[PDB]
């Protein structure tokens, strides 16, 4: 049965040698890959010249929109992934975290690119970098998209999660993806991704896909394309040094396999909840998909006196764990996914016992089954610092080693010896163990998880990458990131320093930043919609003379008796020299100045963005104010009986008679729209 | 004469076949260098088990000061740095922008690291993400620093700069560096090592110096080791496939040649200042160093109507340059580095004329003479979009191409054909234009200066690369990013998220969390020092009861007036339902209930971090506040009148009868010390 | 106008009640000498306050 790719906007097929999709719980082949004779270069020139423009012409809004909408579209007919996903061995609640994270990872991006990313097709970072003494030459940061393709190349072990975790920061950084899923499970990448396209939510050429080998990929990529590997280390090594790739010096994020350590603390005894929740978070993490996650823990290091007691009650809770078929009930650990990866999971356990221990079921495997089953392994090592195999081969499955420690130093040790990880858990309640954890231990570690009885409650586990939380480790992990919340759109984009005048810049990143020319037009700026809003309306404000009734009366008012108000002698004797005006209340006059009274679209005040005040304010000093829009980046209107309406910024200069800015900030502003969408 | 490599704390010399230092201006060698023989993994050994341990037991702001120490002891003697540089060839000013630009760096990531990087060894980027819905759980990213080395590898045209703003983000990064600088220059680097380790300032093995080649450091580098390229692209595309980098992948930040476009836009005609600061511009950057920087400018992109008129004003005003010694008079531009640097220009420049044309004197450069003279090249390519071989060769000296445009469509083309460049460069008047520009040339440029009028004044310049602007552009400069203020520091550190409770979270980050414990100890936070302060002392304020009066008095004495806290019916009408309290009045009605009265610590405001309000307040509504410690981060204290001082964060929470958290927020303070440093 | 208000609070008396029922919470009325000064340090305005404060231990 034939498997389709998906290149040059039609689905196609390859015709030449191949490979096959082994049935996991049975082992028939129903389906198999192929990938010859299709064009990589056709594909990329009809990315880059149709989707690429057709991604790059939207704003950052529309893609988050366009994430939702897909993620929505995705979640309805999630039914028949979870039947194409019974296919790789996976149990129900392994194939629903795959499901449901690579769905609420689209979820999460479309939240945070509606949230904190503009109205725009450029995307400005910084706030402003005076680089003048004047004010005339300045410069901002720009991120403005890449324009070419992200060539995405998966491992076999999330084909929903791994692949929708890469294109959502793909997309909302306007790039069009290729899709190079691992051909052992490219089927639910195939679903995802037909699911996708036959919906007409993201444009044509904004998704691909190969099942099979590229080969000749890699030898055409432009400069301005982006490579995100995952796989294991060995593989990654050889697509570094690809001639194109470091010949045209395009960024290859690799992320890869890894020793992930549980280090247990010293202060941990079996008479306490803390040991119990960690010997539950082993054997859960360990049991999880079948130890086919990268983030699932291979290492336990336990403190000396503890080896036996860990020992016994691994082993008693892992006896419980049922391994079969997924649809046959009572079952709790699902099967791998080939007799190939059945076999490496052997092999590696076999490398592993030249020098170490045995406490369960390991190499007993039986390899002439009608299934990819591999009994759960628990392993020993009396001596965990002379045997360098236990720190650097990993045993891609249920297998975790077992290792004892001495007294929270030779801990750290074993816990930094994996060569560079991916995760990590200290398991304590005291504070100060986890300080000196974190302090020697995530310099290889790309995530840390300490648990305790407050955090088990609702922890999401060792095993559970996070879309909002940096996913990737150094060295052996790969030393690629991702997943880093607004950090992983940045690797699809091009960070530039625009230099210029202000009046430059604004009209560079569409705001207004700080010395740029205004736009003072007769009227009230708080009258305008949000259509008719500019960045760069600003409001020269009438003037109050700051005095001390004032002092007084807001003093009282507020209840602020500092002494620098309302004493003459301490006043004296202070910073300042004499008595003061209340920032507060140079915050509150400013507002006096230049809100409007009457209904206007202005609805809230929603917040106050950076607040800094710079010279006091003294009894008998007028008040200028400075109201000017600065940012505008609408909202969705999330249902049909709210209001339309977007949140504009507007930047706040106070200042005095001598015009030197007393107290600048930045206000926000919920305004009223006069269109929605609903 | 041996030019001495810094191993191991000791002034080491090679063993072996020495390159020799030419002088530039007049012929002979009065250096050379070696480095065979010398035990690189005894240094990389005594880097990381010496200095690595010092420079990460200080915190970020004893490193900024440390920083802020090296840089006025480098410029107390910087005359023997002008003795040394001018044998460089290079002027008195051209020395000027490479010295004073070296410790400029250094002035400045002294303050970025005093006013932005905790008083810690770690550092939280993040605010806090809350990853449950109870808050038991949540996460932030800390960076921590790395356990190993920094191998700087240099180019020859900044031996001060371009090795000391990378020295800077390592030492701010707390890693110890070990920088490999150009055989060609490298007596000008020695003098600046000597003078930093000559100083009791740093700790000792946090520098290194290698005059001469590795040979054997590459093959020992493990995975928490750094190595910052910076040369040509045929040398770290060879020094990328390193094996033992692409093994133990550690991070290659490559940074390559690029050549850089200087657009000149429609809108200029010959009439207009923005013509003769285009020229002047083009003129000054092409002659600055002799042309022998990254920055420089290398293809001048004109509309075509204005050829003939860009090329009789560069020939006119570039003929003016007098080539020469830089220690006589009335020379602007000094020579080269090498005759085998000028034979290099030459054969560039040969070339480019395989392919080209001519319009100044060009190629015929004597290479007999004693001295590295170029003469100022200025080319032409009638053929833009057909010739690559403009868009594929630079010539690394005074020599730089031009060629026409038509109307801003072949332009930003032709800027875009670069193959990845750095430093770009428009000059107009018409701010869509530079929308424009910038919507499609900042895709290949890591810099780009839109140069008016109004930016010329007080402009830095096109080959000025600031400390705190991002250096460097993706493709053929190489793709790595320098200088990107605090950016380059997390080049030198591992981001890891680390998970758990809150109250772990605190203890981990030093810091006060969201959710964590509280120490409540029955006298009031504001009386006490800077040094009795901990992050987490919180204080439970008094209610107060919010009435209709309470937002009468309020919106009479501010003067906001808005109708949703003075109208009854249109608050009726509104998103509120009612009349609601101003948040203004919030915020100044808790600091009516946090504030001590008497004199204290406590010296002034200081400003207010982030502000959001989150559910509206109401009259017959209380208000109780929950004032915490959150951060320290003490200053330094400038001059000797000056009281020791910190500036401590508050996070303030604001909530209700219900409890529920109506604006919450942070407030910056300034604490006085009790101890200072001096 | 332009006068310091320095106040002294100091505790003078303290002459426990006897809690009339049993419903009652356990009560003392404490006197204290309020001693107002200003910068020059002469006492303006001095006087002597009751007040009615909680005991912790009552009969009832
Ligand atoms: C209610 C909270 C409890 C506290 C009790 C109440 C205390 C008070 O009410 S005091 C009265 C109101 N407060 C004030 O007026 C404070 C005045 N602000 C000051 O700058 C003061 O002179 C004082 C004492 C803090 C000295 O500041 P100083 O050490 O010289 O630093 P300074 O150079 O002024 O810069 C301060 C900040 O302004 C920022 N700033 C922003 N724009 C500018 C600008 N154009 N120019 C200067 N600074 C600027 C700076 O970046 C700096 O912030 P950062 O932390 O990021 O570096
Ligand atoms: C001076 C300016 C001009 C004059 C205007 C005068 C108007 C007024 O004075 S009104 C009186 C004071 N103002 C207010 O009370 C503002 C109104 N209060 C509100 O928050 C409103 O319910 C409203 C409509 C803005 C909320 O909008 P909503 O669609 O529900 O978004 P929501 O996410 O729930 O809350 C808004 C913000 O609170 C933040 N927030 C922070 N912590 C929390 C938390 N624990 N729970 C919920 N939200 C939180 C959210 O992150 C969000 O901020 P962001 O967009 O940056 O992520
Ligand atoms: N983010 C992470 O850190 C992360 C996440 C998930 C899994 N992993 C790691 O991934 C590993 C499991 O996946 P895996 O066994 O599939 O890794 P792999 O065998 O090394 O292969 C990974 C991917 O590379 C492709 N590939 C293999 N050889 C290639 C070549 N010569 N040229 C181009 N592409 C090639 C494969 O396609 P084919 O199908 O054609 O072989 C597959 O899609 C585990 O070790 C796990 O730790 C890491
Ligand atoms: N930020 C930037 O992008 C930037 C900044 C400044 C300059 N540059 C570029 O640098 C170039 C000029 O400098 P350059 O001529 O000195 O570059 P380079 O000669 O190619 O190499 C620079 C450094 O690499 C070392 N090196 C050379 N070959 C090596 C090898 N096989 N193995 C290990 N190390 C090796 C050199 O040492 P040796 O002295 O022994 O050769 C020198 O220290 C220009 O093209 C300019 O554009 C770029």
């Amino acid at each position: 049965q034939q498997l389709a790719s998906f290149l040059s906007g039609t689905w196609q097929s390859g015709r030449g040698r191949s490979r096959l999709i082994h049935h996991a719980i049975s082992g028939e082949a129903l389906w198999e890959v192929t990938s010859e004779g299709l064009d990589m270069a056709a594909a990329r020139q009809f990315a880059i010249e149709k989707g690429a423009p057709a991604l790059r012409a939207m704003t950052f809004i529309e893609r988050a929109a366009m994430l939702k909408a897909v993620a929505k579209h995705l979640l309805s007919e999630k039914e028949r992934f979870y039947a194409l996903s019974a296919q790789t061995g996976a149990t129900r609640a392994d194939s629903w975290v795959d499901i449901e994270g690579g769905i609420g990872t689209l979820f999460t991006y479309a939240s945070l690119g509606s949230r904190e990313l503009p109205d725009d097709t450029l995307w400005p970072e910084d706030e402003l970098i005076p680089l003048s003494k004047e004010g005339g030459f300045a410069a901002r940061h720009l991120l403005t998209s890449k324009s070419g393709v992200a060539v995405h190349i998966n491992a076999f072990n999330f084909p929903c999660w791994g692949m929708l975790e890469k294109l959502a920061p793909t997309w909302l950084g306007g790039m069009p993806a290729i899709i190079k899923p691992a051909t052992a499970t490219a089927q639910l990448t195939q679903a995802m991704v037909k699911s996708i396209v036959d919906s007409g939510l993201v444009p044509e050429g904004a998704i691909s896909l190969i099942c099979g080998s590229a080969g000749d990929l890699l030898d055409h990529l432009d400069s301005q394309d982006v490579v995100t590997f995952t796989g294991s280390a060995a593989t990654g090594q050889m697509l570094r040094v690809q001639p194109n790739i470091v010949a045209k010096s395009i960024p290859f994020t690799m992320e890869a396999d890894s020793l992930n350590c549980c280090v247990l603390g010293e202060d941990v005894t079996p008479d306490q909840p803390e040991f119990a929740l960690f010997i539950r978070e082993v054997v859960r993490e360990m049991t999880t998909k079948a130890g086919q996650k990268c983030t699932a823990i291979r290492r336990i290091i336990v403190p000396q006196a503890l080896v036996n007691a860990v020992s016994d009650a691994l082993v008693a809770r892992l006896q419980k764990v049922v391994v079969g078929d997924p649809a046959q009930e009572g079952v709790k650990m699902g099967a791998l996914v080939n007799a190939e990866q059945r076999a490496d999971v052997q092999e590696k356990v076999n490398i592993l016992l030249a020098a170490g221990c045995e406490i369960r079921l390991g190499g007993q495997a039986d390899l002439s089954a009608a299934g990819a089953f591999f009994p759960p392994t628990l392993l020993y090592c009396p001596q965990p610092d002379e045997t360098p195999a236990v720190h650097a081969t990993e045993a891609f499955g249920p297998v975790a080693t077992l290792m004892p420690a001495q007294n929270q130093r030779h801990a750290l040790q074993l816990a930094c010896a994996g060569g560079g990880s991916l995760a990590g858990t200290l398991v304590t309640a005291d504070p100060q163990i986890a300080r000196q954890f974190i302090a020697d231990a995530a310099r290889t570690h790309g995530r840390i998880q300490i648990l305790n009885e407050e955090s088990a409650k609702e922890s999401t586990g060792h095993g559970s990458p996070l879309p909002q939380l940096v996913h990737g480790g150094p060295g052996r992990a790969g030393g690629g990131e991702e997943l880093g919340g607004l950090r992983a759109v940045k690797h699809y984009m091009q960070r530039t320093a625009v230099q210029g005048s202000p009046t430059m810049l604004a009209a560079i990143s569409k705001q207004w930043v700080r010395g740029a020319k205004v736009e003072e037009d007769r009227i009230h700026p708080f009258r305008k919609y949000f259509e008719e809003l500019q960045p760069g309306d600003s409001l020269l404000t009438p003037r109050r003379t700051m005095t001390e009734a004032d002092i007084v009366n807001f003093a009282c008012l507020s209840g602020d008796h500092f002494y620098a108000h309302m004493d003459k002698i301490a006043a004296a004797e202070s910073i300042f020299g004499e008595r003061v005006v209340h920032g507060y209340f140079v915050l509150s006059a400013a507002a006096g100045l230049f809100v409007d009274a009457g209904v206007g679209p202005v609805i809230a005040n929603y917040g106050l963005e950076s607040l800094r005040f710079i010279e006091p304010v003294k009894p008998g000093d007028t008040i200028q104010v400075r109201l000017t829009c600065k940012r505008k980046t609408l909202k969705k209107q999330r249902s049909a009986e709210e209001k339309p309406t977007g949140v504009v910024e507007w930047a706040v200069e106070v200042f005095n008679q001598h015009q030197t800015p007393v107290a600048l900030y930045s206000i926000l502003t919920l305004v009223a729209r006069q269109h929605g969408d609903f």
